[PDB]
């Protein structure tokens, strides 16, 4: 996709945890910025694998890029990121809400992690603020804190010419699915409802990116959406629906649903910055998995 | 099922696992074994179920039988061993193949083992050898070393009037299915075609319990065979097959074959029999999960 003139857009999906990644380049100064990669993993195995990564690699070089940003919107509990061997492989800053600290805090418990284990997000080259604003060559881009689905959430706006492009994360999916779940840690359903409404106060032509697509159907894969759409037609939180019977909603919801195939291993490894835990004695790298707790 | 007159057997079937456990009850004394118990466990979450297991401590109750023997005929990678619970709700002793040291040296070095973890099989009250004797109430039972799938297989032989019952464990599947696999750490084909003809050496009308029923294509669960149905149609090593001929096909296949779901978390609790790994400060059991070393 092409939005405005120079916002260049590519999406990237992985078909084993539904997650949508995202190139986002600047074209008049071929400089982009790498949104929510995957990294793949098999939890059989336990083994890692840069495959999906490579894919990221080879569209930069396809295009004659150069990495600024290796954005993360929340610390991913449904697959493992990417982020530390793209800017080791293609340089760059990461990035992340300023508020994994308090994510650190409580998987840093849950997984007793080693003392040298950070809490202050020293694993994250920046940690964004709300209505914080970054520059992706010539796009004015801005950081907005929309905590629900995690407590460190964030959405990222892009500009270019008259339109707006939003990166939401896991707040909104299509239309046609609803919103995402509050039964992580932190999370909140009423906290929700309002980083959307304040998400769907942007002019209605603008343009919102999914980060994750289940295909309801049916049909196929669908990643762009506008304000005006999901204002009409969100089947969780359309323009009729009101605070109280949303949180009555996403709550009774949450207590119907499973947990996330990969969600030990991704946020123990996500709060690292996609970092695997340093290796023991012996040399090898171990995730540890808490028994009866979560 | 009862065969002869005072051997009652009862099997169970694990549907995730598709694992098959056995309840071995000598009639005239009311005394019991237990083998290849399931305990139920969710790597999403981490949690631990005895849903199963207490369906074999109800059936106990039932029959009004005593548990004197719990075993296990080797160190499962697809489930979690109820052995432990078992001991401490019905009591008795638990048994293995002696070799349990072998697979206890490899994955305590695997999973890095803390300063106090036992390689010599302490953890287990009775180390079973080749062609050992022992009692179920008045029945006669001899445990057989048949390694293949593992160093430390051993098949369960238990005698009335009369017929012999074994309980071959993961040698020989069901004729239409074929054997058990031999890419797990201290396998090899060879050695497993040798223990199976072993086994296929029994009088034609012994029966034969499985571990698992895979159910080639919807025939629903069968665990019980013949020696002489296994000779005659099993289609990977029936009579007319040699040595070479089935090494050959057994090493090919075991290339096209993923690792067990369950495989690293088992393993890690079953060679301590069926003991989670001992709590950390925080008072939490944690299993280790190696990356990049299978
Ligand atoms: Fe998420
Ligand atoms: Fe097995």
């Amino acid at each position: 996709m092409i939005i405005g003139n120079n916002l260049h857009v590519d999406a990237f999906y992985d078909e084993a945890t539904s997650t949508i990644s995202y190139l986002v380049m600047d074209r008049e100064t071929r400089q982009c910025a790498l949104i929510d990669s995957v990294l793949d993993y098999d939890p059989k195995s336990g083994r890692t694998c840069s495959a999906s990564a490579d894919r990221l690699v080879e569209r930069v070089n396809e295009l004659n890029a150069s990495v600024r940003w290796v954005l993360e919107t929340h610390v991913h509990a449904d697959h493992l990121s990417a982020a530390a061997y793209l800017k080791e492989k293609l340089g760059g800053h990461t990035a992340i809400g300023a508020h994994i600290t308090q994510v650190q805090k409580v998987f840093g418990a849950l997984f007793n992690a080693e003392p040298g284990f950070a809490r202050d997000g020293s694993q994250f080259d920046v940690l964004l603020e709300d209505e914080e604003g970054f520059r992706i060559g010539n796009l004015q881009a801005r950081a907005l804190h929309t905590p629900g689905h995690t407590p460190a959430c964030m959405s990222f706006m892009i500009e270019d010419a008259g339109e707006i492009a939003v990166f939401v994360g896991d707040t909104l999916f299509m239309p046609d699915y609803g919103t995402a779940r509050c039964d992580f840690p932190g999370a909140d359903a009423r906290t929700l409802y309002r980083s959307i409404r304040r998400l769907l106060a942007f002019p209605d032509q603008t343009r919102l990116f999914m980060c994750h697509d289940y295909l309801p159907g049916g049909r196929d894969m669908q990643y762009v959406t506008t304000v005006a759409e999901q204002r009409a037609s969100n089947i969780h939180i359309h323009q009729g629906i009101d605070e109280d019977s949303f949180v009555a909603m996403r709550e009774a919801r949450d207590k119907t649903l499973e947990m996330p195939v990969l969600i030990l291993p991704s946020v123990q490894v996500n709060m690292r910055s996609g970092q695997l835990p340093p290796p023991e004695a012996n040399g090898v790298s171990y995730l540890k998995i808490p028994l009866n707790k979560l």
